């Protein structure tokens, strides 16, 4: 019932009790582990509310108090009458920060308690959504000194009036099929780009076209808005020793902002909850730049470096990968845009894990996602056993809207 | 039931049905995933079902399921169990069993090779001296002057758990580690505890940085005995770099033969507690883990120093740069000495082709992502983007307690 995790580099053993509070399921059974799979009424709602409020009143050291009982009563009354309830500001803020705290795939959680929460529950139209989002972008960007933020649109009602941001991240590059057979821009975004074109977007058809936002209010048809170009901070990618690197013409955006997830707090579902922090370098340099299905630049870099590309065993891919990653970090640092390297981020996460075990009795973590996509075992997280389980409040995946929406 | 896995780079989707034959537990439940946890005397009552499951698999593999030969063998084994409480495998069954334990090893990236395994049947062995001779022969055969051949040697099975055959070494070839009074370590820090046992048992330690450890061998539940492997049988590779001439002066070398000796082979309910097996290295096992783990030879600093990298901040990626150079050196050295080695790109590419073949012909391939993905350059190998299913099939290799923790000393 009480589970141990061991770090194999330091011999440190921690005991997890927090997992006994887990509510959602993992995908795994006693016969099969699905650890590497990417995507595995009134009656239900009051239990979920009580569970949340119980944890909230516990957190402010007021469990079993008058105010605790009074709120449980109030929310009970409200669900009985209206079939839903509204969070107090304090509850919403606590809930958002805890969804981040519980995000088992996030290495950056040492930061969880410093999250600026923008309450957009008063929003009613797509134009309002656009206004809130520009404000979030500008606040979070802060001229390169990035601050973590989330903007929370109105909660699901009957599911026919959902707020959604159709974009997967607030800031991303277009992707286009070429008559050439190849792909121009970001190949991950071809489908969404086509939907944008279909909804009317005049596509520039370049390599780094920032996508417009496709916003849906109150379950209405989504509408198009261009983020003011002056609010989208981008960084030209250059290398501190290779003068030719800049001639590749690469750049990336400074603000990582996930917009397609669902925030569940005390049974309530917030289907539009864009959130942002700052990048870990490998996200851009390993994944964005080097994935086969992404910008896929390894061959070009290796050629300019004049590496022996004859045989895999010269490790030319590995050498080119490291240099691309050096260039990403150097370019962000030179332009003074917050970025963390994988060594510093994983060291921080180990400290955070130790804090959470000491202070909460555990930390759900998904090793498959926490370990960086390069140089795994020279980071301390590689040697750290982790237990993965689902706690609420939480961020969840949800179906892409174009499959769900009735026009 | 059907389970689908997706490759996120190629969009290829595979369907697993083989998981339906899984038996042993994973450690996970619907409430917790234990996928990154490293370590998650029978009754005749349990034994016959296990024997029968095995013999049914074996007889199906030779296209004789339900034949007279299959039935007679079931009968013969059943009678042996009720009369002697155990049974003996035929040579053919032992070979099939050992190959399949490798085929079923979900943490092994090298499984494309599973059908090419030389099986040495050491079930007639009775003494520690006998064990030493068997292991020397295995080492010489497998080494084959650098043209490495996979092999396993199988000592007598467990009887009552009081007469176990065991190789106390975790691997047949490993370097000693010595803790100094000032707290520093000479040699391999992973092997300090075991080195101390060897010394205690009477080994004369040369006390250098690369001393090949003696074998400590237990036959039939007796106290283990020390033996030195003839040095001429121990193939080693000096590590040098193709461009950096100062690399050789680090004084590094590694042995060519990776040979695991501390695992337990289960076939048809029988337990082979001494079953050393060997293949050839993937470069990262030496260049990433052995050379660069903080708790191993830990050479990253010295290498980056000699490369004159900016070491004042981690964000220069000096560790990553030195890491690649060290791995280049290991592959270069082995290749130059004509000692079999595979790089992590080649190995993972071959693993994906193997995995796809297994899905098509066998209905699945249990694989542990956490172990399959190499410890450097993860996402530029094809396994990183491959969804995998992890489950336990028998025959299998299993961990077992270290024998120094369980052995009853005779004196
Ligand atoms: C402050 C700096 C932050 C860093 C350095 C960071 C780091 C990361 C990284 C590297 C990942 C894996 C991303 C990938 O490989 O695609 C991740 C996942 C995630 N992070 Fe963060 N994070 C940060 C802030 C945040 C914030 C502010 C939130 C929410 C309030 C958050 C919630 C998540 C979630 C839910 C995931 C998993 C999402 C998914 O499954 O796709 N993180 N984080
Ligand atoms: C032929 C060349 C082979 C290569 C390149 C290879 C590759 C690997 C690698 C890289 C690992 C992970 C090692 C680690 O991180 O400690 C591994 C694990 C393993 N392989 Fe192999 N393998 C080979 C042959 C074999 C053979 C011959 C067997 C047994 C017959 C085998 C069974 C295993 C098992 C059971 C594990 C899990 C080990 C453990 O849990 O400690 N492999 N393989
Ligand atoms: C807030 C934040 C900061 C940061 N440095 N990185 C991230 C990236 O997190 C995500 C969020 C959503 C999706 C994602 O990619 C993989 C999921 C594809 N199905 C990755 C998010
Ligand atoms: C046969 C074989 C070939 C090859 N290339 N690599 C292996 C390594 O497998 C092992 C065996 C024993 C232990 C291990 O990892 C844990 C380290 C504890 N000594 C990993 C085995
Ligand atoms: C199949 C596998 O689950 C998939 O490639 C995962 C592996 N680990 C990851 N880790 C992070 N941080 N981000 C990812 O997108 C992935 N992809
Ligand atoms: C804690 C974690 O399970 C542990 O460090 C694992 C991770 N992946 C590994 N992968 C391989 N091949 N070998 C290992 O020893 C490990 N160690
Ligand atoms: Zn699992």
């Amino acid at each position: 019932r009480f589970l141990k995790v061991k770090n194999w580099e330091t011999d440190v053993v921690l005991t997890d009790t927090l997992h006994l509070k887990s509510t959602l399921e993992t995908g795994c059974t006693e016969h099969i582990c699905m650890g590497s799979i990417m995507l595995p009424t009134k009656d239900q709602l009051f239990p979920l509310a009580k569970e949340f409020l119980d944890q909230y009143y516990s957190s402010i050291k007021r469990f079993g108090s008058k105010a605790h009982m009074d709120r449980l009563e109030e929310v009970n009354k409200e669900i009985e009458s209206t079939s839903t309830y509204q969070l107090k500001d304090t509850e919403l803020i606590y809930g958002a920060k805890h969804a981040w705290r519980n995000a088992s795939r996030c290495v950056g959680r040492i930061q969880w308690s410093k999250l600026q929460v923008f309450d957009a529950r008063d929003c009613t139209t797509a134009h309002g959504m656009f206004n809130y989002i520009c404000n979030h972008v500008k606040y979070a960007t802060n001229k390169g000194n990035l601050r973590s933020a989330i903007t929370i649109f109105p909660q699901r009602t009957d599911g026919k009036h959902d707020f959604r941001v159709w974009n997967s991240q607030l800031i991303r590059y277009a992707g286009y099929k070429q008559p050439d057979g190849s792909t121009l821009g970001d190949p991950a975004n071809v489908q969404f780009t086509e939907i944008c074109i279909q909804q009317g977007w005049k596509a520039p058809r370049g390599r780094f076209d920032v996508l417009p936002l496709l916003l849906q209010a109150n379950g209405n048809d989504p509408e198009l808005f261009q983020i003011p170009p002056e609010l989208v901070l981008e960084v030209p990618i250059r290398h501190p020793k290779f003068d030719w690197f800049k001639d590749l013409g690469l750049k990336w955006y400074g603000l990582p902002a996930v917009s397609n997830m669902l925030l569940e707090i005390g049974g309530l579902e917030f289907s539009a909850c864009p959130f942002s922090g700052w990048y870990m370098g490998t996200e851009i340099g390993v994944r964005d730049c080097c994935d086969n299905s992404r910008y896929n630049i390894l061959e070009e870099v290796a050629k300019k470096m004049d590496l022996d590309m004859r045989k895999t065993s010269s490790l030319w891919k590995d050498q080119a990968l490291v240099e691309i990653n050096i260039a990403v970090l150097y370019s962000f640092q030179s332009d003074k845009v917050t970025i963390v390297d994988h060594h510093s981020a994983t060291e921080s996460f180990i400290k955070h894990m130790e804090n959470e075990y000491r202070c909460r009795g555990g930390c759900p973590a998904d090793w498959v996602w926490i370990v960086p996509p390069m140089s795994g075992s020279i980071t301390p997280v590689f040697h750290q056993e982790m237990l993965n389980y689902r706690l609420t409040p939480s961020f969840e995946y949800q179906p892409d809207p174009w499959n769900t929406h009735v026009w």
